[PDB]
This record gives C-alpha cells, structure tokens and sequence, in this order.
C-alpha cells in the first residue's frame, strides 16, 4: 500500500543536563550545545530595583562629574569552563573546543508592557509612558576574555569606587587614547559608557552590538528561536577556547524607565545564549623547550648580580665559530649578520 | 606515601578524679612496589596549562 519510511538519521544525544555533564568522555566527533544566560547590570540601586540603574543624573559640570556606580551600567560577563579534551589524546594531536554557532535572544521583552507601575502618565488619563530612549545591545562570544578599548566624553569624569575605568584620562581619551586598552575580566565592573570592544584586537572572539541613540527612540526587539549566528572566521574556525573556557559577554540597555516623579533610570534584560561547540584539531605552535622554561625559571635559580645584559652588559665581546676557513689576514675582521646575510668588514 | 592514625586508648583517671585521654604511638611497615600506569598528564596538558 504505502510503506512507513525509515526514519532520518539525526544526531544521537548522549546526555543532557547541567554544565557538569559537559564532562562526559565523548569521542572526537561529538559536540555539545550549552545553554547559559546572563543577567544584566544596570547598577541595581535597591534590592527591589533589579534591572534598573539608580535614578539618573542630569546636568553636571564636566569638572564636577562624579557619578555613582549604581548609576553606571556595566558590561555583564562570565566564563563557562569546558572539560579538557586532550585527557587521553593520542600523540601530539591536540584538540580544543571551538565555538561554531550561537543563538541569542533578549529575555522578557514582553515585560515592558506593564505601563502601570511607577510610570509617569502618557497624558491626562493615558497609560504609563513606556520605556524608551537611547538603547544599546551587544554581546560577544569568544575563546578568550573580551579585549577592550576605552573611550569617553569628558575625561575629567570622577569615576566611582567600584568600577574599572580607563587609566589616566587625558583629552585624547575623549577620542582615540591608546593607553586605554583593557579586558572585561570582572562582571559589573567595566561600565558601558567607558568601553567598547577593541577592534584592533579581539582576534578570538566575535562581537556585535548596536547603539541607537535618542531622547526617545522606541526599542524594537524580536524574540525567535529560529535564528542562528555563525562564529566561524574567514577560515571556518570559530573561537578556539585556549584555556578550556568559554567567554560570553553581553549588554542590553533597553532604554529608560521614566518614573512618575519624572526621574529616569536605565532598564536592562537578561540575555540567552546557545553556543554549539565542537572538537577542533590544532597544533601547538610553541616548543617544549619554551614550555619547560616555565617550570625551570619559574622554579630554579634566580640570581641578582652584575649585568651581563642591557645597556650595561659587562660582556664586552662574543665571537662565534662554526666550521673553518683559510687563515684570514685581518684578524680584527668583522663578521656580522644584517637581517639575513653575512657581512665581513674591517673595523677601521 | 601518606600515613595517618589515631589512638585514644581510653581515659587516665588521676588521683584527683580528673580524667584525661591517653594515646600510644603506632607503628607501620608499608610494603611498596613499582606499578605501571597510564601517564595521567601528557605534554598536551602542558600547553593547555601554560595557556591557562
């Protein structure tokens, strides 16, 4: 009549569970899907105002601009540990976790539909004025910590106690100040208004973000479980997780909640991630020698005595020989090497 | 090789009536041999560590 087709062959799930599961001793061709997430850090003023920044400050003289950490929203970051895969790895075949794909989404957008709770009125018998205004959403997934680069307006700003800000603000910090290279290594620390992923350098993490600035720009966000993002680089290699760790970072200032009082304060939302990891074969680019050098100089004899290097080297001369040659006439001759060939010249 | 022990043999009751624990030392004679095993931590691990 009609034959019930043989089913399609799809990937065999070996095990589902929490992060620990990651530790199953799987083969070279397995992979996993890690579903984490991050809460946002807008400042979180009281213990009831989670997802909010402290009521925002308006006009302040450039000089006297000392904001509070509770008003400064910061990048949210986290590190997911991955089980070392070389555990029973064969010869010098070394494997690393590669991030291939990510699916992310902002969690809870529908919540901005409570136009009734601390809301300033739209007008007369209107509802509440919904959250709107400048917004910034960004995230990144990488095999190392997110590398920053700080830049600000008003370098003369007095940055609160518990925050990491650019070191030694100059005027050029209002524009490209190279001394402001850093790294997102602490959650709720680096305030968004001071940093941005340093393009010159994040070579092992991908990031994306968009600033949409305006006094009342309406936020627009979609929520869908059908979209995927590829992290593969130009060679088809996504972030390699050097230290068996996965770095996820994100930021989502949806905009400004405007209080009945008329005070404004930033609103943020947690963000979801779904990273798909695989087992990537790579080569150790370095030499054993250089590796052992660690243990050795990190643990043997260290000595402080007269300089044999630097501009004060008490080494006056070094000559090197290999093979032989017919007895040369100028014994003070000089053999050297430029950036490639051997030069032979008299001193004078 | 690690060795640990405990030997409260009981309570010494002083003339006073006060009591206090008594212990004795313990002896061990451990017999060790050379056992072949799978290298648990290879060179691969070295790099992974350095990088970490």
């Amino acid at each position: 009549p009609k034959k019930p087709k043989e089913p399609v062959q799809v990937p065999k799930l070996v095990i589902k569970g929490g992060i620990e599961v990651l530790g199953v001793k799987t083969g070279v061709d397995s992979f996993t899907e890690v579903e984490c997430f991050l809460n946002p850090q807008m400042g979180n003023p009281d213990e009831h105002q989670k997802g909010l920044s402290k009521s925002l400050a308006a006009e302040k003289q450039f000089t006297d601009d000392s904001p509070d950490k509770e008003q400064l929203p910061c990048y949210s970051v986290a590190r997911i540990p991955l089980p070392n895969i070389n555990e029973d790895l064969t010869c010098g075949n070394i494997l690393m976790w590669e991030a291939v794909t990510v699916k992310t989404e902002v969690i809870g957008v529908t919540a901005m539909l409570n136009l009734h709770s601390g809301t300033q009125k739209t007008h007369e018998n209107g509802a509440g004025k919904p959250i709107q205004g400048s917004n910034f959403h960004f995230f990144a997934v990488g095999g190392e910590p997110l590398e920053l680069q700080g830049v600000l307006a008003n370098y003369r700003t007095k940055y609160p106690a518990q925050t990491v800000t650019p070191k030694n603000a100059t005027v050029d910090s209002q524009q490209m100040n190279t001394d402001h290279k850093a790294v997102l290594d602490k959650d709720n620390a680096y305030p968004v208004e001071c940093w941005v992923p340093d393009p010159s350098k994040n070579e092992n993490t991908r990031y994306f973000g968009t600033y949409t600035g305006g006094e009342n720009v309406p936020p627009v966000l979609h929520i869908t479980n059908t979209a995927t993002t590829v992290l593969l680089d130009e060679q088809g290699v996504g972030p390699l997780c050097k230290a068996d760790s996965l770095y996820v970072s994100a930021v989502d200032i949806c905009g400004l909640f405007t209080n009945t009082s008329g005070t404004q304060q930033w609103k943020g939302l947690p963000r979801y991630f779904k990273i798909t990891l695989r087992k990537r074969s790579v080569k150790n680019p370095y030499p054993i020698s250089f590796l052992l050098s660690d243990l050795i100089n990190r643990r043997t004899q260290r000595v402080d005595g007269q300089p044999m290097i630097g501009m004060s080297s008490q080494v006056e001369e070094v000559r090197v020989y290999e093979d032989t040659e017919e007895l040369p006439g100028d014994p003070d001759m000089i053999r050297y090497i430029d950036e490639f060939g051997q030069t032979t010249t008299r001193m004078q």
